[PDB]
């Protein structure tokens, strides 16, 4: 029944309030998702002026209910099974040799629109690190979200790493720890171990003068 909400193109709204080492900011996003093709097209705007962290570090926080689950893996799709009431997605993101993000989001339908409401808290960041010093490249990254069942919370856990390219040629590692719990008390699909292969391509609207990010993302379930 949750899965039936995702058979076509769904409009998406994202709203994030963030505080990183006392720098407060807000991000608003709009776009659409097509889970048939695991395809997300979004545009994000920093509504408070200039973003105090690199756009790439926010991509993972800024809707895995749009993953393409192959037919033979459809019994493992927790994300869609929690809809429309939705789920809470929580993360800790450990930036190697730097600070950490803690995120809490509620992902749910408001009418026909899939809404992701986020609060992000960043602490222990270095003033001259890769994040607050804006030393990360703005291009493309890809990795696997390793998902396991969490039966006690009727939800899932996930772990993955993002290797953010640094401008000097190095790598800024971000270790992601994730938990998802349903908002409703209906039955949800608790999956076998598997992963989401995710590719994120970042670009700029040549006509947009506000601090912004255009995102083309593909998310595909695999490993069964």
């Amino acid at each position: 029944k949750g899965e039936e909400l995702f058979t076509g193109v769904v409009p998406i709204l994202v709203e994030l309030d963030g505080d990183v080492n006392g720098h407060k900011f807000s991000v608003s996003g709009e776009g659409e998702g097509d889970a048939t093709y695991g395809k997300l097209t979004l545009k994000f705007i920093c509504t408070t002026g200039k973003l105090p962290v690199p756009w790439p570090t926010l991509v993972t926080t800024l809707v895995q209910c749009f993953a393409r689950y192959p037919d033979h893996m459809k019994q493992h799709d927790f994300f869609k099974s929690a809809m429309p009431e939705g789920y809470v997605q929580e993360r800790t993101i450990f930036f190697k040799d730097d600070g950490n993000y803690k995120t809490r989001a509620e992902v749910k339908f408001e009418g026909d629109t899939l809404v992701n409401r986020i609060e992000l808290k960043g602490i222990d960041f270095k003033e001259d690190g890769n994040i607050l010093g804006h030393k990360l490249e703005y291009n493309y990254f890809s990795d696997n979200v390793y998902i396991t069942a969490d039966k006690q919370k009727n939800g899932i856990k996930a772990n993955f790493k993002i290797r953010h390219n640094i401008e000097d040629g190095g790598v800024q590692l971000a270790d992601h720890y994730q938990q998802n719990t349903p908002i409703g008390d209906g039955p949800v699909l608790l999956p076998d171990n598997h992963y989401l292969s995710t590719q994120s391509k970042l670009s700029k609207d040549p006509n947009e003068k506000r601090d912004h990010m255009v995102l083309l993302e593909f998310v595909t379930a695999a490993g069964i």
